[PDB]
């Protein structure tokens, strides 16, 4: 099968540093230079073998043809109304990205308003962050180019959709939040730096500030309003309160669901906005989120976590803040977990809650918290929302496995509440009907119950025949919940396969016990669920390990080339998009700072002794049994991908390449491929987005000599 050669790497064998005592090689540390003439060669020689093994067999062709003819339906955003019009995003099917369109009724005909396809030949150019005026009448929105977190904030008139001359450049991370006066806009920006700032750069990123732009200024003469100088991660995003009257400021360090409150009374301001506001520090410490909901004069609405590992409902009084008077407005549920809340309709509440994975949505009374109705669901997810307080609707969108989804509207100024379907696209190509979606709950090393999702098609044998492709996160309170994805139906349908879903300790899924159940000395407990996931689908037939896939992106990155190191037995094949592989020098690198909270960091020796029994980059080894080899394992990162930088995977397939693909026994490819114009994944135009599931499966259906079925 192997008709190439790996690349020769050079290894800088005088690379070595002290860990506590505990030496560290790294070789290939000169591919942290993006901008070396050695680490551009090193990118082209491994692109030159991995696209060729890509493009090489049929399936390839026949994949991207399904997946253009597929994902070809209909995408709506909800509508929402801002000021006297609605907006909604829409994509007829196939454009790079999706257009924003106004119109001044729901009955009306629509226009566009902002169409970022426009903006670059190839779709590298996206809506990143955007805010209107609390009238409506004025747009601010992010472009991000190439796929960088860096934004450039441009600004719009709506009525016409006049271009305005104001640009912030300097932008990542960043709130965007209007003053009610429509005087102009609180937003973050980093100060100068040395070198590049377009995403292909390393540069840590430290000393984010808040600032307020006047419309109609330059941003040279934009105030600062928040600094942490003595406190170089921490970043102040601003929000203000439904009535105006309060700017709040949410202050994180770390990726952690905790936050800082302060508040500045604007009324209270000696002559408007003209320099650091009198900020009210209301809670002074990173021990709880508190989530702003609403506020009726000095009454307070959060969510937070304070005491509340699943989350609830808390009324903060301003003028009696001490925690023993809070009032407890929506308790904690035992087991459910309530992800997100929004108030509308004046004095209702949208609770919408995590139930074994599953969304529900509620409505309830702003002043007692009791619950009023029940909006039904089938069993999926809620990925889009609307419905500010002074609106009297709302919308909201439901997705699942088998269905690309329902946006349903309810008109809250009725005396009897009745949400309807408002839109509803079927895929014609894949039959929902001929597949089932079943939830099973699977013990972990130590006894936990993990539940998974299985997708596959009705009535198949459990005899071990089917190929089947893992998922996996496993980090950063992120809740991995039912979505709909083209790409991989077909591999259920077009390759005979079977889905599958871990809800792996280290998510959301039941709370901050199960975020903390898969961090710092836990971290373990990630990669032994993932694996045990695996052991699951092979015990109970659903696949054999020479015909497992398993995948994951970014901290999921990290955890399937974490599980290929530690059980490459159990996998056939092994695709991770963007993974973080460097545990050791993670955080040098841009927003990287940012993730000790999950990882811990090696400047602590107690640290370090933890990351490097897992870190993907310093545990490649030869797996000692003769008939045990590595299995196939494609990484895809790309150069502007700034959030994880390129460096993790460019050093971890170096690796790979001279550890294990010069061993006789190694017959599966280890390949890289590192895209351009792309960087983590946020924005990447549909074309992109195509071209990579199609190479994704190409690799599974080449490397475990998968026939297409038609």
């Amino acid at each position: 099968m192997l008709s190439f050669q790996y690349p020769d790497v050079y290894r800088d064998e005088t690379a070595i540093q002290d860990y506590h005592g505990h030496k560290v090689c790294d070789p290939y540390a000169w591919l942290e230079d993006p901008d070396s003439e050695q680490t551009k060669a090193f990118v082209e020689a491994q692109n030159k073998i991995t696209v060729p093994f890509l493009e090489q067999c049929p399936i390839r062709g026949l994949y991207k043809e399904r997946m253009t003819e597929l994902y070809d339906y209909p995408k709506y955003s909800c509508h929402f109304k801002k000021g006297k019009r609605y907006f909604y995003f829409y994509n007829t099917g196939l454009q790079n990205q999706r257009v924003l369109y106004v119109q001044d009724s729901l009955e009306g005909e629509a226009r566009v308003f902002l169409d970022p396809n426009i903006l670059s030949d190839d779709g590298t150019v996206a809506l990143r962050g955007y805010a209107f005026s609390e009238d409506g009448e004025y747009f601010a929105y992010g472009l991000s180019a190439s796929g960088s977190d860096w934004v450039t904030i441009k600004f719009m008139k709506v009525d016409g959709a006049k271009e305005l001359p104001d640009v912030l450049e300097r932008v990542k991370f960043s709130c965007m939040a209007w003053t009610h006066d429509g005087k102009g806009m609180f937003y973050n920006a980093y100060p100068q730096q040395d070198g590049k700032s377009d995403g292909t750069e390393t540069s840590t990123n430290l000393h984010q500030k808040l600032y307020y732009h006047v419309l109609g200024t330059d941003q040279s003469e934009d105030i600062l309003c928040a600094e942490f100088p003595d406190e170089p991660k921490w970043m102040g995003g601003a929000e203000l309160s439904d009535d105006g009257r309060y700017v709040l400021l949410s202050i994180r360090e770390g990726c952690d669901p905790v936050n800082r409150l302060w508040y500045c009374d604007l009324q209270q301001e000696s002559n408007g906005i003209t320099g650091i506001l009198k900020w009210v520090k209301l809670i002074d410490n990173f021990e709880g989120e508190y989530d702003y909901v609403t506020n009726e004069g000095t009454v307070f609405t959060f969510k937070t976590n304070r005491h509340s590992p699943n989350y609830r409902l808390i009324n903060i009084d301003f003028t009696d803040p001490e925690e023993s008077k809070w009032k407890v407005l929506v308790p904690e549920h035992e087991k459910d977990v309530l992800e997100w809340v929004a108030c509308v309709r004046s004095n209702f509440l949208v609770l919408c809650y995590l139930h074994d994975v599953k969304n529900t949505l509620q409505l309830h009374d702003l002043a007692t918290g009791a619950l009023l109705k029940i909006f039904p669901l089938e069993v999926g997810s809620v990925v889009g929302y609307s419905g500010q307080k002074k609106d009297t609707e709302i919308f909201y969108q439901f997705t699942s496995f088998l269905s690309p989804g329902i946006i349903y509207h309810c008109d809250l100024t009725k005396e009897e509440l009745e949400p309807r379907v408002f839109r509803e696209v079927t895929v014609k190509g894949i039959d929902a009907s001929d597949y089932q979606t079943v939830q099973i709950f699977y013990p972990s090393k130590d006894g936990t119950k993990i539940p998974m999702f299985i997708v596959h098609k009705k009535g198949i044998k459990l005899d071990g025949s089917h190929p089947a492709f893992l998922y996996g996160y496993g980090g950063f309170n992120i809740s991995i919940t039912p979505n709909y994805s083209v790409s991989r139906l077909i591999f259920v349908r077009h390759m005979g396969g079977v889905l599958a879903v871990a809800n792996i300790r280290g998510g959301g899924e039941y709370g901050e016990t199960w975020h903390k159940g898969g961090i710092l000395a836990n971290k373990q407990n990630c990669f032994d669920d993932f694996q045990c996931a695996a052991e699951y689908l092979i015990k109970e037939g659903y696949t054999s390990p020479k015909r497992l896939t398993i995948n994951g992106g970014s901290n999921g990155g990290l955890l399937v080339a974490t599980c290929a190191n530690q059980r490459p037995d159990l996998f056939g094949c092994v695709i991770a998009q963007v993974g973080v592989m460097d545990m050791l020098k993670f955080h040098k690198y841009t927003i990287g700072h940012a993730w000790t909270t999950d990882y811990g960091c090696s400047d602590s020796k107690q640290h370090f002794e933890w990351l490097i029994k897992y870190s993907p980059l310093h545990n490649v080894k030869l797996p000692e049994a003769d008939d045990i080899q590595y299995p196939s394992m494609l990484l895809l990162t790309a150069d502007h991908d700034d959030r994880v930088v390129p460096l993790h995977s460019l050093k971890f397939i170096a690796t790979l390449q001279y550890i294990v693909g010069r061993s006789r026994k190694q017959n599966n490819p280890l390949l890289i491929h590192v895209d351009t114009k792309a960087g983590h994944g946020a924005g990447k135009p549909t074309a992109k987005v195509i071209e990579e599931v199609s190479d994704m499966f190409a690799f599974i259906a080449r490397c475990l000599n998968i026939d297409w079925i038609p």
